[PDB]
Protein backbone atom coordinates (compact mmCIF):
# COMPACT_ATOMS: atom_id res chain seq x y z
CA UNK A 1 0.00 0.00 0.00
CA UNK A 2 2.72 2.57 -0.66
CA UNK A 3 2.25 4.18 -4.16
CA UNK A 4 4.33 7.19 -5.42
CA UNK A 5 6.54 8.98 -2.77
CA UNK A 6 5.62 12.31 -1.64
CA UNK A 7 8.39 14.72 -0.48
CA UNK A 8 6.42 17.41 1.75
CA UNK A 9 8.62 19.55 4.39
CA UNK A 10 11.07 16.97 5.19
CA UNK A 11 8.69 13.35 5.62
CA UNK A 12 9.61 10.80 3.72
CA UNK A 13 6.00 9.33 2.44
CA UNK A 14 3.73 7.42 -0.17
CA UNK A 15 0.29 8.12 -1.84
CA UNK A 16 -1.94 5.98 -0.20
CA UNK A 17 -2.88 2.93 -2.67
CA UNK A 18 -4.75 -0.09 -2.16
CA UNK A 19 -6.58 1.66 1.28
CA UNK A 20 -9.74 4.00 1.54
CA UNK A 21 -7.86 7.69 3.03
CA UNK A 22 -8.11 8.02 6.95
CA UNK A 23 -8.47 11.87 7.10
CA UNK A 24 -7.93 13.02 10.61
CA UNK A 25 -10.52 14.62 12.78
CA UNK A 26 -10.18 18.73 12.91
CA UNK A 27 -11.33 20.67 15.85
CA UNK A 28 -11.76 19.49 19.69
CA UNK A 29 -14.32 18.10 22.03
CA UNK A 30 -13.34 20.53 24.61
CA UNK A 31 -15.08 23.59 24.77
CA UNK A 32 -15.69 26.64 28.27
CA UNK A 33 -18.15 26.44 30.53
CA UNK A 34 -19.68 29.94 30.44
CA UNK A 35 -19.50 32.32 33.51
CA UNK A 36 -16.50 30.81 34.72
CA UNK A 37 -14.31 32.97 37.53
CA UNK A 38 -10.44 34.31 36.65
CA UNK A 39 -9.47 32.40 39.64
CA UNK A 40 -10.59 29.47 39.05
CA UNK A 41 -8.85 29.31 35.03
CA UNK A 42 -5.28 27.31 34.97
CA UNK A 43 -3.87 28.69 31.55
CA UNK A 44 -4.28 24.83 29.49
CA UNK A 45 -6.09 24.94 26.20
CA UNK A 46 -6.56 22.14 23.55
CA UNK A 47 -3.81 20.53 21.69
CA UNK A 48 -6.05 21.94 18.62
CA UNK A 49 -5.79 25.40 18.87
CA UNK A 50 -7.21 26.18 15.59
CA UNK A 51 -8.49 29.36 14.49
CA UNK A 52 -7.62 30.80 17.81
CA UNK A 53 -3.60 30.13 16.86
CA UNK A 54 -2.70 33.40 15.04
CA UNK A 55 -0.59 31.25 12.61
CA UNK A 56 -2.24 30.22 9.48
CA UNK A 57 0.53 27.88 8.76
CA UNK A 58 -0.82 26.00 12.14
CA UNK A 59 -3.00 23.45 10.09
CA UNK A 60 -4.03 19.81 10.93
CA UNK A 61 -1.86 17.99 8.01
CA UNK A 62 1.05 20.45 8.49
CA UNK A 63 1.06 19.83 12.43
CA UNK A 64 0.51 15.90 12.59
CA UNK A 65 3.14 16.25 9.76
CA UNK A 66 5.78 17.79 11.64
CA UNK A 67 5.44 15.69 14.53
CA UNK A 68 6.24 12.56 12.27
CA UNK A 69 8.95 13.98 10.97
CA UNK A 70 10.73 12.88 14.47
CA UNK A 71 9.70 9.47 13.99
CA UNK A 72 11.82 9.43 10.62
CA UNK A 73 14.79 10.34 12.83
CA UNK A 74 17.36 7.40 12.71
CA UNK A 75 17.15 5.63 16.76
CA UNK A 76 20.05 6.88 19.52
CA UNK A 77 20.95 3.32 19.94
CA UNK A 78 21.39 0.44 16.91
CA UNK A 79 21.55 -2.30 19.45
CA UNK A 80 20.91 -3.20 22.80
CA UNK A 81 23.97 -3.35 25.36
CA UNK A 82 24.92 -5.19 28.54
CA UNK A 83 23.33 -3.52 30.82
CA UNK A 84 20.24 -3.85 29.10
CA UNK A 85 21.24 -7.60 28.70
CA UNK A 86 21.40 -7.57 32.38
CA UNK A 87 18.42 -5.25 32.93
CA UNK A 88 16.20 -7.93 30.61
CA UNK A 89 17.53 -10.96 32.75
CA UNK A 90 15.74 -9.35 35.56
CA UNK A 91 12.12 -8.61 34.10
CA UNK A 92 12.52 -12.15 32.39
CA UNK A 93 13.23 -14.08 35.97
CA UNK A 94 10.62 -11.32 37.50
CA UNK A 95 7.79 -12.88 34.77
CA UNK A 96 8.93 -16.47 35.05
CA UNK A 97 8.66 -16.41 38.60
CA UNK A 98 5.42 -14.39 38.57
CA UNK A 99 4.10 -17.13 36.24
CA UNK A 100 5.78 -20.00 37.58
CA UNK A 101 7.15 -21.47 35.24
CA UNK A 102 3.81 -22.19 33.59
CA UNK A 103 2.97 -20.73 30.36
CA UNK A 104 -0.09 -18.14 29.59
CA UNK A 105 -2.80 -19.34 27.41
CA UNK A 106 -4.31 -17.69 24.42
CA UNK A 107 -7.36 -16.44 24.51
CA UNK A 108 -9.70 -17.69 21.50
CA UNK A 109 -11.54 -15.14 19.38
CA UNK A 110 -14.32 -14.61 21.14
CA UNK A 111 -12.60 -13.97 24.37
CA UNK A 112 -10.33 -11.34 23.08
CA UNK A 113 -12.50 -9.55 21.41
CA UNK A 114 -14.55 -8.94 24.34
CA UNK A 115 -11.60 -7.35 25.52
CA UNK A 116 -11.49 -4.47 23.46
CA UNK A 117 -13.63 -1.77 24.63
CA UNK A 118 -16.53 -0.30 22.48
CA UNK A 119 -15.60 3.07 22.20
CA UNK A 120 -12.85 2.42 20.27
CA UNK A 121 -12.01 3.61 16.26
CA UNK A 122 -11.54 0.30 14.35
CA UNK A 123 -8.24 1.24 12.96
CA UNK A 124 -7.06 2.29 9.33
CA UNK A 125 -9.12 -0.44 7.66
CA UNK A 126 -12.76 -0.62 8.73
CA UNK A 127 -14.35 3.10 9.81
CA UNK A 128 -16.42 4.34 12.50
CA UNK A 129 -15.99 2.83 16.05
CA UNK A 130 -16.19 -0.84 17.16
CA UNK A 131 -19.58 -0.35 18.80
CA UNK A 132 -20.62 1.25 15.12
CA UNK A 133 -20.24 -2.70 13.82
CA UNK A 134 -21.34 -4.43 16.45
CA UNK A 135 -25.09 -3.49 17.47
CA UNK A 136 -27.83 -6.23 17.91
CA UNK A 137 -25.40 -8.06 19.67
CA UNK A 138 -23.37 -9.25 16.66
CA UNK A 139 -20.62 -7.98 14.41
CA UNK A 140 -21.84 -6.80 10.96
CA UNK A 141 -20.45 -8.09 7.52
CA UNK A 142 -17.62 -5.57 6.87
CA UNK A 143 -16.00 -6.44 10.40
CA UNK A 144 -16.46 -9.38 10.50
CA UNK A 145 -14.51 -10.23 7.09
CA UNK A 146 -11.98 -7.64 8.46
CA UNK A 147 -11.63 -10.15 11.62
CA UNK A 148 -11.45 -13.42 9.94
CA UNK A 149 -8.58 -12.45 7.63
CA UNK A 150 -6.69 -11.00 10.90
CA UNK A 151 -7.39 -14.10 12.66
CA UNK A 152 -6.79 -17.00 9.80
CA UNK A 153 -3.54 -15.34 8.74
CA UNK A 154 -2.18 -14.86 12.05
CA UNK A 155 -3.19 -18.45 13.23
CA UNK A 156 -0.89 -19.59 10.25
CA UNK A 157 1.90 -17.38 11.75
CA UNK A 158 2.36 -14.58 9.25
CA UNK A 159 2.63 -11.37 10.64
CA UNK A 160 -0.01 -8.59 10.15
CA UNK A 161 -0.02 -5.38 8.64
CA UNK A 162 1.55 -3.13 11.63
CA UNK A 163 -0.76 -0.20 10.34
CA UNK A 164 -2.36 2.56 12.67
CA UNK A 165 -4.79 5.41 11.71
CA UNK A 166 -2.84 8.93 12.09
CA UNK A 167 -4.43 12.09 13.95
CA UNK A 168 -3.76 14.58 16.99
CA UNK A 169 -4.49 13.67 20.49
CA UNK A 170 -7.72 15.81 21.20
CA UNK A 171 -6.34 16.89 25.07
CA UNK A 172 -5.63 19.76 26.60
CA UNK A 173 -1.96 21.05 27.01
CA UNK A 174 -0.23 24.08 28.58
CA UNK A 175 0.46 27.70 26.53
CA UNK A 176 3.84 26.57 24.95
CA UNK A 177 5.23 22.43 18.81
CA UNK A 178 5.36 19.26 19.93
CA UNK A 179 1.85 17.76 19.86
CA UNK A 180 0.87 14.21 20.71
CA UNK A 181 -0.02 12.05 17.86
CA UNK A 182 -2.48 9.93 17.42
CA UNK A 183 -2.10 6.24 16.69
CA UNK A 184 -5.23 3.98 15.96
CA UNK A 185 -4.57 0.53 16.11
CA UNK A 186 -6.30 -2.21 13.38
CA UNK A 187 -8.62 -3.94 15.40
CA UNK A 188 -7.34 -7.03 13.59
CA UNK A 189 -3.82 -6.25 15.61
CA UNK A 190 -5.49 -5.56 18.53
CA UNK A 191 -7.29 -8.78 18.93
CA UNK A 192 -4.97 -10.67 17.92
CA UNK A 193 -2.64 -8.97 20.41
CA UNK A 194 -5.37 -9.08 23.07
CA UNK A 195 -5.68 -12.80 22.30
CA UNK A 196 -2.02 -13.58 23.41
CA UNK A 197 -1.19 -11.13 25.74
CA UNK A 198 -4.35 -10.64 27.77
CA UNK A 199 -3.64 -13.69 30.18
CA UNK A 200 -0.63 -12.36 30.92
CA UNK A 201 -1.17 -8.62 31.62
CA UNK A 202 -4.30 -9.39 33.84
CA UNK A 203 -1.99 -11.26 36.29
CA UNK A 204 0.47 -8.23 35.69
CA UNK A 205 -2.87 -5.93 36.81
CA UNK A 206 -2.99 -7.89 40.08
CA UNK A 207 0.19 -7.39 41.16
CA UNK A 208 0.98 -3.86 40.07
CA UNK A 209 0.95 -2.77 43.89
CA UNK A 210 4.21 -4.28 43.91
CA UNK A 211 5.48 -3.57 40.74
CA UNK A 212 7.49 -2.67 39.19
CA UNK A 213 5.42 -2.40 36.46
CA UNK A 214 2.27 -0.04 37.77
CA UNK A 215 -0.57 -0.57 35.22
CA UNK A 216 -3.59 -1.48 36.88
CA UNK A 217 -2.78 0.26 39.95
CA UNK A 218 -5.56 2.20 41.81
CA UNK A 219 -4.29 5.99 43.19
CA UNK A 220 -7.16 6.02 45.53
CA UNK A 221 -6.73 2.64 46.93
CA UNK A 222 -4.22 0.54 49.62
CA UNK A 223 -1.94 0.18 46.39
CA UNK A 224 -0.21 3.85 47.39
CA UNK A 225 0.47 2.03 50.93
CA UNK A 226 1.90 -0.68 49.44
CA UNK A 227 3.56 1.13 47.21
CA UNK A 228 5.29 3.88 49.43
CA UNK A 229 6.58 1.56 51.99
CA UNK A 230 8.03 -0.96 49.03
CA UNK A 231 10.07 2.41 48.32
CA UNK A 232 11.26 3.22 51.78
CA UNK A 233 11.74 -0.70 52.57
CA UNK A 234 15.36 -0.53 51.27
CA UNK A 235 15.83 3.76 50.81
CA UNK A 236 15.40 6.77 52.53
CA UNK A 237 16.03 8.77 49.35
CA UNK A 238 14.14 8.87 45.99
CA UNK A 239 14.32 10.13 42.38
CA UNK A 240 10.96 11.57 40.30
CA UNK A 241 11.28 11.35 36.54
CA UNK A 242 9.27 11.92 33.73
CA UNK A 243 10.34 11.82 30.01
CA UNK A 244 10.14 13.83 27.07
CA UNK A 245 9.35 13.22 23.72
CA UNK A 246 9.58 9.24 25.25
CA UNK A 247 7.24 7.37 22.58
CA UNK A 248 8.61 9.51 20.22
CA UNK A 249 12.39 8.62 20.28
CA UNK A 250 12.54 5.12 21.70
CA UNK A 251 14.49 2.77 20.30
CA UNK A 252 13.49 -0.26 18.30
CA UNK A 253 16.02 -2.44 19.49
CA UNK A 254 14.33 -1.55 22.98
CA UNK A 255 10.72 -2.38 21.82
CA UNK A 256 12.09 -5.49 20.11
CA UNK A 257 13.18 -6.37 23.41
CA UNK A 258 10.53 -5.70 25.52
CA UNK A 259 7.84 -7.50 23.10
CA UNK A 260 10.43 -10.43 23.45
CA UNK A 261 10.13 -10.10 26.97
CA UNK A 262 6.77 -10.24 27.20
CA UNK A 263 6.02 -12.85 25.06
CA UNK A 264 8.65 -15.32 26.87
CA UNK A 265 6.15 -16.58 29.12
CA UNK A 266 3.29 -17.16 26.85
CA UNK A 267 1.88 -20.26 24.96
CA UNK A 268 4.27 -20.76 21.97
CA UNK A 269 1.26 -20.77 19.16
CA UNK A 270 1.51 -19.22 15.87
CA UNK A 271 -1.01 -16.81 16.59
CA UNK A 272 1.69 -15.47 19.46
CA UNK A 273 4.59 -16.00 16.82
CA UNK A 274 2.65 -13.64 14.33
CA UNK A 275 1.96 -11.00 17.16
CA UNK A 276 5.08 -10.89 18.40
CA UNK A 277 6.46 -10.51 14.33
CA UNK A 278 3.97 -7.84 14.25
CA UNK A 279 4.47 -5.33 16.74
CA UNK A 280 7.95 -5.48 16.59
CA UNK A 281 7.98 -4.67 13.06
CA UNK A 282 8.66 -0.55 12.08
CA UNK A 283 4.83 0.97 12.11
CA UNK A 284 3.37 2.34 9.62
CA UNK A 285 0.44 5.28 9.78
CA UNK A 286 -2.25 6.16 7.10
CA UNK A 287 -2.13 10.44 7.64
CA UNK A 288 -5.00 11.20 4.94
CA UNK A 289 -3.86 9.64 1.32
CA UNK A 290 -0.41 9.53 2.20
CA UNK A 291 0.91 6.51 4.10
CA UNK A 292 3.93 7.35 6.16
CA UNK A 293 7.10 4.63 7.78
CA UNK A 294 8.99 5.27 10.54
CA UNK A 295 12.40 4.53 11.95
CA UNK A 296 11.93 4.99 15.96
CA UNK A 297 9.62 5.21 18.44
CA UNK A 298 6.67 3.32 19.93
CA UNK A 299 2.94 3.98 18.73
CA UNK A 300 0.67 5.23 22.04
CA UNK A 301 -1.94 3.05 20.28
CA UNK A 302 0.06 -0.34 20.15
CA UNK A 303 -1.95 -3.06 22.30
CA UNK A 304 -0.60 -3.15 25.45
CA UNK A 305 1.05 0.20 24.99
CA UNK A 306 1.47 1.18 28.79
CA UNK A 307 3.13 -2.31 29.72
CA UNK A 308 5.05 -2.64 27.25
CA UNK A 309 6.55 0.89 27.41
CA UNK A 310 6.87 0.24 31.36
CA UNK A 311 9.46 -2.82 30.61
CA UNK A 312 11.34 -0.46 28.10
CA UNK A 313 11.60 1.99 31.00
CA UNK A 314 12.53 -0.71 33.68
CA UNK A 315 15.05 -2.14 30.78
CA UNK A 316 16.25 1.86 30.52
CA UNK A 317 16.53 2.96 34.50
CA UNK A 318 17.99 -0.12 35.14
CA UNK A 319 20.47 -0.20 32.12
CA UNK A 320 21.64 3.41 33.19
CA UNK A 321 22.19 2.61 36.90
CA UNK A 322 24.07 -0.31 35.74
CA UNK A 323 26.38 1.22 33.76
CA UNK A 324 27.19 4.32 36.15
CA UNK A 325 28.05 1.22 38.09
CA UNK A 326 30.20 -0.25 35.73
CA UNK A 327 32.40 3.06 35.17
CA UNK A 328 32.91 3.43 38.90
CA UNK A 329 34.12 -0.28 39.23
CA UNK A 330 31.41 -1.63 40.63
CA UNK A 331 28.82 -4.86 39.68
CA UNK A 332 25.70 -3.98 40.52
CA UNK A 333 22.51 -6.15 39.87
CA UNK A 334 19.60 -7.18 40.84
CA UNK A 335 17.87 -3.13 41.21
CA UNK A 336 14.34 -3.40 41.66
CA UNK A 337 15.15 -6.20 43.94
CA UNK A 338 17.68 -4.34 46.40
CA UNK A 339 16.56 -0.74 45.24
CA UNK A 340 12.16 -0.77 44.55
CA UNK A 341 11.04 1.65 41.93
CA UNK A 342 7.80 1.65 39.79
CA UNK A 343 7.14 2.63 36.28
CA UNK A 344 4.00 3.36 34.59
CA UNK A 345 5.13 4.56 31.03
CA UNK A 346 7.12 7.76 30.88
CA UNK A 347 6.19 7.86 34.29
CA UNK A 348 8.64 6.68 37.49
CA UNK A 349 9.33 7.10 40.84
CA UNK A 350 12.78 5.47 41.91
CA UNK A 351 14.39 4.16 45.37
CA UNK A 352 17.73 5.91 45.82
CA UNK A 353 20.12 3.70 47.60
CA UNK A 354 23.44 6.38 49.05
CA UNK A 355 25.60 4.55 45.89
CA UNK A 356 22.66 5.80 43.65
CA UNK A 357 22.34 9.20 44.93
CA UNK A 358 26.21 9.90 44.48
CA UNK A 359 25.78 8.11 41.18
CA UNK A 360 23.02 10.71 39.84
CA UNK A 361 24.84 12.85 37.36
CA UNK A 362 26.07 9.56 35.84
CA UNK A 363 22.84 7.75 35.80
CA UNK A 364 21.04 11.24 34.02
CA UNK A 365 23.71 10.62 31.31
CA UNK A 366 23.51 7.03 31.28
CA UNK A 367 19.82 7.54 30.37
CA UNK A 368 20.53 10.73 27.91
CA UNK A 369 23.09 8.54 25.95
CA UNK A 370 20.50 5.95 25.68
CA UNK A 371 18.28 8.57 23.87
CA UNK A 372 15.79 9.37 26.45
CA UNK A 373 15.05 13.20 27.95
CA UNK A 374 14.68 12.87 31.64
CA UNK A 375 13.35 16.09 33.85
CA UNK A 376 12.61 16.32 37.20
CA UNK A 377 8.79 15.50 38.19
CA UNK A 378 8.13 18.44 39.76
CA UNK A 379 8.23 20.49 36.87
CA UNK A 380 9.56 23.15 37.94
CA UNK A 381 13.50 22.44 39.70
CA UNK A 382 16.16 20.40 38.44
CA UNK A 383 16.84 16.83 38.59
CA UNK A 384 17.59 15.86 42.23
CA UNK A 385 16.79 13.45 44.94
CA UNK A 386 13.48 14.44 46.10
CA UNK A 387 12.41 13.47 50.08
CA UNK A 388 9.60 10.86 51.58
CA UNK A 389 7.29 13.98 51.79
CA UNK A 390 8.10 15.34 48.26
CA UNK A 391 7.52 12.30 46.06
CA UNK A 392 5.61 12.80 42.98
CA UNK A 393 3.68 9.91 40.59
CA UNK A 394 1.12 9.56 38.22
CA UNK A 395 0.97 13.50 38.69
CA UNK A 396 0.00 12.64 42.47
CA UNK A 397 1.61 14.03 45.66
CA UNK A 398 1.02 12.43 49.03
CA UNK A 399 0.33 12.70 52.17
CA UNK A 400 0.31 10.31 55.63
CA UNK A 401 -2.75 10.39 57.37
CA UNK A 402 -4.77 7.78 60.22
CA UNK A 403 -6.38 6.01 57.18
CA UNK A 404 -2.92 5.43 55.48
CA UNK A 405 -1.64 7.16 52.79
CA UNK A 406 -3.50 9.61 50.69
CA UNK A 407 -2.91 10.74 47.14
CA UNK A 408 -3.89 13.91 45.60
CA UNK A 409 -3.92 15.12 42.13
CA UNK A 410 -2.32 18.25 41.71
CA UNK A 411 -4.86 21.32 41.65
CA UNK A 412 -4.63 22.24 38.48
CA UNK A 413 -5.92 18.67 37.20
CA UNK A 414 -9.05 19.52 39.25
CA UNK A 415 -9.75 22.80 38.67
CA UNK A 416 -9.21 22.32 34.69
CA UNK A 417 -12.18 19.94 35.00
CA UNK A 418 -14.37 23.63 36.50
CA UNK A 419 -12.76 25.40 33.15
CA UNK A 420 -13.02 22.93 30.32
CA UNK A 421 -15.59 19.80 29.42
CA UNK A 422 -15.13 17.29 27.25
CA UNK A 423 -18.42 18.00 25.03
CA UNK A 424 -19.98 15.35 22.10
CA UNK A 425 -19.33 18.09 19.24
CA UNK A 426 -16.34 19.09 17.69
CA UNK A 427 -15.29 22.83 17.78
CA UNK A 428 -13.10 24.45 15.23
CA UNK A 429 -11.64 27.12 18.16
CA UNK A 430 -11.68 27.99 21.59
CA UNK A 431 -15.06 29.00 22.78
CA UNK A 432 -18.41 28.56 25.25
CA UNK A 433 -21.14 25.56 25.82
CA UNK A 434 -24.02 25.00 26.70
CA UNK A 435 -24.48 21.68 26.51
CA UNK A 436 -23.38 20.74 29.70
CA UNK A 437 -26.63 19.26 31.37
CA UNK A 438 -25.10 15.08 30.55
CA UNK A 439 -24.81 12.50 32.89
CA UNK A 440 -21.01 12.24 32.49
CA UNK A 441 -20.72 15.81 33.66
CA UNK A 442 -22.05 14.56 36.97
CA UNK A 443 -20.73 11.88 37.28
CA UNK A 444 -17.38 13.86 36.59
CA UNK A 445 -18.20 16.84 39.12
CA UNK A 446 -19.57 14.79 42.08
CA UNK A 447 -16.09 12.60 41.38
CA UNK A 448 -14.09 16.09 41.37
CA UNK A 449 -15.45 16.71 44.75
CA UNK A 450 -13.68 13.65 46.40
CA UNK A 451 -10.91 14.59 44.36
CA UNK A 452 -10.80 18.22 46.20
CA UNK A 453 -11.67 16.86 50.13
CA UNK A 454 -8.18 15.13 49.30
CA UNK A 455 -6.24 18.39 50.03
CA UNK A 456 -8.43 20.52 53.04
CA UNK A 457 -11.74 21.67 53.67
CA UNK A 458 -10.17 25.55 52.40
CA UNK A 459 -9.79 23.79 48.87
CA UNK A 460 -12.85 21.79 48.54
CA UNK A 461 -15.09 25.08 49.87
CA UNK A 462 -12.85 27.26 46.69
CA UNK A 463 -13.89 24.29 44.10
CA UNK A 464 -17.32 23.56 45.86
CA UNK A 465 -18.28 27.48 45.54
CA UNK A 466 -18.05 27.14 41.78
CA UNK A 467 -19.79 23.99 41.62
CA UNK A 468 -22.51 25.06 43.08
CA UNK A 469 -22.65 27.65 39.97
CA UNK A 470 -22.95 25.07 37.81
CA UNK A 471 -25.49 22.93 39.55
CA UNK A 472 -27.64 25.22 37.16
CA UNK A 473 -25.79 23.73 34.24
CA UNK A 474 -25.70 20.30 35.40
CA UNK A 475 -27.79 17.80 37.49
CA UNK A 476 -25.29 16.98 40.11
CA UNK A 477 -25.09 16.73 44.00
CA UNK A 478 -22.63 18.71 46.25
CA UNK A 479 -21.49 16.50 49.51
CA UNK A 480 -20.32 17.95 52.73
CA UNK A 481 -16.70 17.97 53.19
CA UNK A 482 -17.31 15.29 55.95
CA UNK A 483 -19.55 13.35 52.91
CA UNK A 484 -16.41 13.58 50.51
CA UNK A 485 -14.04 12.70 53.50
CA UNK A 486 -16.32 9.81 54.32
CA UNK A 487 -15.71 8.57 50.15
CA UNK A 488 -11.94 8.73 50.20
CA UNK A 489 -11.67 6.76 53.54
CA UNK A 490 -14.23 3.60 52.14
CA UNK A 491 -12.29 3.90 48.80
CA UNK A 492 -9.16 2.56 51.11
CA UNK A 493 -9.76 -0.50 53.80
MN1 LIG B 1 6.57 13.27 29.59
MN1 LIG C 1 4.83 10.90 32.01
Amino acid sequence: FCGEPIDYRGITAHRLVGAEPRPPVSGTRYAKVPGVPDEYKTGYRPANLGRSDPDSDKSLMNIAVKNLQVYQQEPKLDKVDEFIERAAADVLGYLRFLTKGERQANLNFKAAFNTLDLSTSCGPFVPGKKIDHVKDGVMDQVLAKHLYKCWSVANSGKALHHIYACGLKDELRPLDGKKRLLWGCDVGVAVCAAAVFHNICYKLKMVARFGPIAVGVDMTSRDVDVIINNLTSKASDFLCLDYSKWDSTMSPCVVRLAIDILADCCEQTELTKSVVLTLKSHPMTILDAMIVQTKRGLPSGMPFTSVINSICHWLLWSAAVYKSCAEIGLHCSNLYEDAPFYTYGDDGVYAMTPMMVSLLPAIIENLRDYGLSPTAADKTEFIDVCPLNKISFLKRTFELTDIGWVSKLDKSSILRQLEWSKTTSRHMVIEETYDLAKEERGVQLEELQVAAAAHGQEFFNFVCRELERQQAYTQFSVYSYDAARKILADRKR
